[PDB]
RNA sequence: AAA
RNA sequence: AAA
């Protein structure tokens, strides 16, 4: 019956943290990261992830190490789950026991499960760092202390990166009702000194039109002693000063060589110094592909889970004339399910494009177009998607004014259009057609 | 030169009265019983309608027997007209000059022309008994005289009638509303001794729910002493009351033997008493009076309805085919009938004939009358419900598909239409 | 004048 | 972390 008490503990083991395998050597690299340049939760997720590559014993000393710096029985429900799967039994119950010492003088109406606001922290931030598919939970964790303790500055925090990195994922879809902008102002009230913050406030005032007010966040977080790096290289790029996003991204390179993330935002400001030179030199164009890809190819390599890395890549060997390499990442891509479902709109619609332009194949253009459009979630790419089918279809309309599929998908673009009238027509005149 | 001035003169030869030619026979029977039962204007076009039959001559007399009873200048206009049409025209010069001056004394701003609310009901009268091809313009000339004149009791007659019997054309059409209410509560104030406005009232009342208040003018209409005794016997066989309907229909028929419409309503009083082997005597009945209507006055459409559908009753289909055909190349003058003849049409080859093929045909031809009403409605539902069986027993069928998209657009599901339009185009891509 |  |  200790497995059965095990699985009530509030840990690591049993948050059901979603870790693709293909994401493990990134997330060791982000841990390590942070255990540098950002502290015992987050020992605590270093050793379950040395558990779960197969090194049990590196583990325990990265819970040794934890518990140096009520936080504890997250610590001391690792330590129980670990002596479990090492057969060393009988120390797990002690642990299991020291749990409920805690639990029993606390009046906490559970065994082993500690219910209170730290351990909601806790798993909060164990799962904001694990994928994007725990962030409508990690925001869960963190909106159940502020329910209680709105003032809280922890889960403030928490919620509020939560709802920015939520806001993220819906950043192109019609609706846009970004609802982390005043979180973020509340996390900034409540942790001053947390430049973090206060660059994710920035870039969500920059997403509002509100480049200017969010430059001011910016400098007061480069005055405090690589995360403001990374994400205030972001901010630069956006507004026009490429070559400073540049410097500001080769610092923090420095520190953290393994972050996709700044290799990423490295390779999207060659290609925003790419459009610069294309706008007004060619051993310079040559020069900036070369580089973007080289740094798209890296994100790629140390996340193959990073699907829009993955995209700007294929996209990219498309601007070196490379097609046969952007032919094959665009496969894999078409081969993905990414976790932001929206994102394969653009992943077809670019290869639509792709087809239309570089391949010259307007089947192959409408079929992806048309797969695109088949994710039904309204968004900018879903709307380009329309108009180009629109256009293709039109194309070849005015030769053959009588094709029966050309007939039928003219009226279907009409009915996303909201139409319905025309579409109706069209479907009807395309039915009188099929009649033979 | 005297053609150019005959073509001023206010009078039936230049009222553009529309009467078709199968129709004479019924007119010149109508306007008799008008003579004797219901008068200057009568006389003067049934002088009209000899002229028409060729009597040219005899109709000198009713024209002659007109003046003996400012109207004088309708009939001394149709004199001018006469006189030319035999070659007369000294003698049809005579009365141009007769109605001069009398637009003369009377200020009038036309030569021949005579402007005046007189005349313009004498038109209205003579509109009125021609055929609903002219209703709307009847309307027009009694809307012109109370224009001026919001209380004359001719005009206020003349208009209620003419706004009543255009109700009847749209009776069927969805969200009809009547206009013919208050015209005739004006017209039954104004003249309260006349029964004829009287019933049409209680009429209009029972079309209305009011069938109450209307029974009291039915009453009221029949104290004060044929036409009276039509529009009671429809107010009481629509009523359920279909025994004393067949008596006030046996009762005028001895008076006007010749009038379709009263054949036509004594073959509803006995297709009524039917729903309720003895069959086949009141069938046999019905149809006979059916089949007289008919054979006075072609015309009759929604009659020669109602025999096609008498001999379905009857069983004789060959009948039925034969009549539906007449019935199909027809043209009414009260379009939406047509939905009608095809919608049955459609049952027939639905149920009796036993073929979905036909029965899909017209059922979409009384859809494609796009006014809506009640057959129309029925039409989409029995198209819908046909298409249904033919799914039933074959789900990928293009024209079914393609049919049932095409039904739920008509009943305003967008949605669905475009569903079953779109899973449709899929088959037709093989 | 069916409805 | 593209947009």
């Amino acid at each position: 019956q200790v497995k059965d008490s095990l699985e009530q503990l509030r840990c690591h083991f049993t948050w059901e943290l979603s870790i693709d395998d293909d994401e493990m050597p990134d997330l060791e690299n982000r841990v390590l990261d942070q255990i540098e340049f950002l502290s015992v939760g987050i020992h605590n997720l270093l050793a379950y992830v040395k558990h779960l590559k197969g090194q049990n014993e590196e583990a325990l000393k990265s819970l040794k190490e934890a518990e140096n710096l009520v936080r504890s029985l997250v610590t001391w429900g690792n330590f129980a789950w670990m002596y479990y799967h090492m057969g060393r039994l009988a120390e797990a119950q002690t642990y299991l026991d020291k749990v409920e010492n805690i639990c029993k003088k606390l009046s906490n109406p559970f065994r082993y499960r500690m219910e209170c606001p730290e351990i909601d922290c806790e798993e909060g931030w164990a799962l904001l760092k694990c994928g994007g598919k725990n962030y409508e939970r990690a925001k869960a964790c963190f909106e159940k202390v502020l329910e209680v303790d709105p003032e809280n500055p922890e889960s403030s925090a928490g919620y509020a990166i939560s709802a920015y990195r939520l806001d993220g994922f819906k950043l192109a879809t019609k609706n846009h009702k970004p609802f982390s902008l005043l979180p973020l102002r509340q996390a900034v009230r409540l942790n001053p000194d947390n430049g973090y913050i206060k660059v994710l406030l920035a870039l969500k005032l920059q997403d509002e039109g509100q480049e200017a007010e969010g430059e001011k966040y910016i400098e007061e977080a480069l005055a405090n002693m690589t995360y403001v790096f990374r994400y205030a290289a972001k901010f630069y790029r956006r507004k026009g000063s490429v070559d400073k996003a540049l410097e500001l991204l080769k610092k923090a390179l420095q520190e953290t060589p393994t972050s996709v993330l700044l290799h990423h935002q490295i390779g999207l400001c060659y290609k925003a110094q790419m459009i610069q030179i294309k706008e007004a030199n060619r051993e310079k164009l040559d020069k900036m592909i070369r580089s973007a890809i080289f740094h798209f190819e890296s994100a790629v390599e140390k996340k193959p889970t990073f699907e829009v890395a993955h995209l700007d890549l294929a996209r990219m060997y498309i601007e070196a004339g490379n097609h046969r390499k952007a032919e094959e990442n665009f496969q894999k891509l078409l081969c993905m399910k990414p976790v932001v479902e929206e994102t394969m709109q653009d992943i077809h619609f670019h290869y639509g494009r792709f087809q239309e332009f570089q391949k010259k194949s307007d089947v192959n253009a409408i079929i992806h177009y048309l797969k695109a459009i088949k994710i039904e979630q309204a968004s900018l790419t879903r709307d380009k998607s329309i108009n180009s089918l629109k256009k293709l279809v039109l194309r070849k309309l005015r030769r053959k004014a009588l094709d029966l599929e050309s007939l039928s998908l003219l009226g279907f673009v009409y009915k996303l259009e909201g139409n319905m009238n025309e579409a109706l027509e069209y479907y009807e005149r395309a039915l009188r057609l099929a009649a033979d």
